[PDB]
């Protein structure tokens, strides 16, 4: 399988952790977005939305990090523990995946991107939206070790890419006791944390 | 199964169409956002994020519309046509769902919500981003009657709630040939479209 990717990109680093956790070897291919390499007809033909991460699996094209996480586990995972079959457990993991995209990482992008990519000054009402997101995650984590169920899942792995993006950008989330404890634990147990951490240093350069 | 909803809300209307599509009668519970009902300890105890739609299915709490679509189809669907078992088919549906939330509906919300809910003026740069989203949907649909396969899926139903939202907000998508054709066919074959359209006139009051 091919993975078009940049190491700094959080949704790329989530795919890379899941591929490591299930022991799947990916053919990794850098795509220079600041160059506009992704807008090539070469890559549009693979993915008309021209986004990373994109996977090509024996010619089947797939994008959206979180659709890829599900598919890699479903098709390729030896056990279904990262994404269990039980629809209730799956359903909690899916909700946590939509949260990670539209609440958590979205608030993160919204606050930090305009500072680093368009130079605008910090907007303190987007700061609050961001903290209100982490607070939600804190709440989800109450009395829990992992984000969904009592087990490492693709929900943790996705949220781990996102929350390591938070740290490297300078957001101290120590005040959220459950998130901090989950973060500390997730680094110890997630396969390919160390690769994700390396990739966060390329992401750190934006700041 | 109880569903806390408001009939104008697109993510609620998407769930109610899927329920209709599979023959599931929900107990529909109007949750009055306009009067803070969702923020009270009773609803916060069901969903700590206090968002609609929220399903309560025999004790099991669940939110995020697109998690609910999958869960309903997996549990109550007579067949799996709306969400097939095959990981590759499933993966194209999941990508469109993440597309729906994170690209299409997101652009719509960014452009229109500051106007209707905060009374900010229209932002022509957020307008452009919203048009680029519709163009990507047009591309996805080249040569296709449906959004993610040869058949109607939960991907078309989610997308149908979003695009009927675009309609009553006044967005002109006459210009996208593929979107036009798909939208016309979807209104025809999708169960509960008529009720969706009724709920859209409630949303349209905000304009
Ligand atoms: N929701 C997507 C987010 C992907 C994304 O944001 N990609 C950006 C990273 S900079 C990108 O490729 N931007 C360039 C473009 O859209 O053309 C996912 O989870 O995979
Ligand atoms: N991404 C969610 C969005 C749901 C959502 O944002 N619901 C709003 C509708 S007004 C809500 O309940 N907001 C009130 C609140 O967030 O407290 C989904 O698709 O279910």
């Amino acid at each position: 399988a091919d993975l078009y990717y940049l190491p700094g990109s959080s949704p790329c680093r989530s795919v890379i952790m899941v591929a490591k956790a299930i022991g799947l070897e990916l053919n990794k291919k850098l795509l220079d977005l600041s160059t506009g390499e992704h807008l090539k007809p070469e890559f549009v033909k693979i993915n008309p939305q021209h986004t990373i991460p994109t996977l090509v699996d024996n010619g089947f094209a797939l994008w959206e990090s979180r659709a890829i996480l599900v598919y890699l586990v479903e098709k390729y995972g030896k056990t279904d523990s990262l994404y269990p079959k039980c629809p209730k457990k799956r359903a909690v993991i899916n909700q946590r995946l939509y949260f990670d995209m539209g609440t958590l990482y979205q608030s993160f992008a919204n606050y930090y991107y305009p500072q680093v990519f368009a130079k605008a000054p910090a907007d303190p009402e987007l700061y609050k939206k961001m903290e209100a997101a982490v607070e939600f995650l804190n709440t989800f984590l109450e009395g829990q070790t992992y984000a969904a169920g009592d087990s490492l899942t693709i929900a943790d792995i996705a949220l781990l890419a996102t929350m390591s993006s938070f740290e490297v950008a300078g957001y101290d989330f120590s005040k959220y006791e459950n998130v901090n404890k989950w973060y500390a634990n997730a680094k110890k147990v997630t396969p390919g944390w160390d690769e994700n951490w390396a990739g966060c240093q390329e992401f750190k350069k934006y700041f």
